[PDB]
């Protein structure tokens, strides 16, 4: 396809026998290669075999292919001699983003995340890929953390804002922290929250659809009590951060995540009995 | 002092100035507290400093500092230069970054984690970082690297750790490519973490030498080999686990095993006077 640029694939002949039963591209396999990483054919193999060729394919693989699309459409800004003054530090950046992309990769195929979560997760760098366009044409913007980050990035650090400033403290210590940790640790950070947010939203629609009274306020005390929780973690750490306690954002999202999920299952069950 | 003439932020707090007073320190000085103060509270290192007394006070905590302040001072004259308007931005935000390291020292020193010896040790790690600059406006492009921003002690550290970790499997390349995701200001935490081990692996080795040849030089050496093994793994672990997507931060734990080199050395210290 337009994927020109790559030109790296799965050698692995059982990989390849079930990419070719699965019935996916040249421009496929070559996604699948890239996401692979440094996990081993053989893993890669094990993870997709257990998972229908259907699923796979517009869950994992299509996701994958508009991701590597963009980045292609990106990769050419970078080599655009026009942009030399420029060019390494995009390059870097874009290293950067391989290796997260990779790690939501490794996350999948390790079992840690489900294809859905997948799907959803590699499209957050799409835009990020994107914004190297606009930020050629007035490169000043680097210096500053917000000009790496499309409109959904502000808007998702804008609401992690909300949470933690406050009256003892406000938006210079917060955005002194994002500086300090780089984009690198920022887009993981929005990323890992959104996962967060989300989860937390299904459990409420899945709560408030349990008959009301009996054990459903009992539910919400769960939500309630990890939504607390979790947002306590992050103003935890970034008062720690600022305070010189620790050099790294932890929410705990991962964990947080999980609980909602269970939640969302329990509230599920509950509306049926 | 004319050097700390552009930091105009001291310490308020009547009580503390009283102490400071109390036990010589300067303008400069108390410029020096109120910096490594961070957004620590006067109560707090009023209470630090109280217990220590105005000589080890003066030579271990304000000297240091201070220096360090003269030097991030030239650093900003380089900075704040017309000329170099196009990249004052960029080094203002390492200097910031900077800063928050410092000001950790400051941290791990106040609430008790390290002593005078180590603030004093770790804090001078900086002035070269800062120093850097005045070459780093010459060549901008050095700012694409992290190894542009290393002075030659911290490119003879990240050698040796690179050492540690570069294999036949795990290149100077992908060594490298963890550097460059992580950024300076991971990179040269790392290796002030890593420094303090070091040392203090050497005093415990001396120690053991020490010990008299014989009955429990042998347990403590073992000690000290197996500590040296299990810091080295920790260190090609969170390397590869980097670059294989297994998680996001280089971590040696090397505080941990700076703790236990230090009880090593007590040990080792104890013994020889033992036997």
């Amino acid at each position: 396809e337009a994927l020109a640029y790559l030109n790296e694939t799965v050698i692995d002949p059982k990989l390849i026998a079930l990419l070719d039963d699965f019935g996916v591209s040249r421009s496929g396999r070559k996604a699948i290669s890239y996401i692979q990483g440094n996990l081993t054919s053989d893993v890669i193999y094990d993870r997709l075999n257990k998972l229908g060729a259907d699923v796979v394919i517009e869950k994992i693989i299509k996701p994958t292919v508009s991701l590597l699309k963009t980045k292609g459409e990106a990769l050419k800004i970078i080599e655009d001699p026009t942009n030399e003054g420029v060019k390494t530090r995009l390059q870097n950046m874009c290293k950067r983003y391989d290796g997260l992309v990779k790690g939501i990769g490794y996350d999948f195929f390790h079992g840690s995340i489900g294809t859905d979560r997948f799907a959803q997760a590699v499209v957050y760098y799409a835009p990020r890929f994107r914004k190297f366009k606009e930020i050629v044409k007035n490169p000043r913007v680097m210096d500053d953390i917000y000009g790496w980050l499309d409109a959904d990035d502000r808007a998702t650090i804008n609401e992690i804002g909300k949470i933690v400033i406050n009256a003892t403290y406000d938006k210079d210590k917060f955005n002194n922290v994002l500086n300090s940790v780089g984009v690198y640790y920022v887009v993981r950070m929005i990323d890992i929250y959104r996962g967060v947010k989300i989860e937390h939203d299904e459990a409420l629609n899945a709560i408030t659809t349990v008959p009301d009274g009996v054990v459903k306020q009992d539910l919400q005390a769960r939500l309630n009590r990890f939504k607390g929780e979790y947002y306590s973690n992050i103003r935890g750490t970034f008062k720690g951060f600022t305070d010189g306690l620790h050099f790294q954002i932890m929410t705990d999202g991962d964990k947080y995540r999980n609980y909602f999920i269970i939640l969302k299952f329990d509230a599920q069950a509950a509306r049926v009995a």
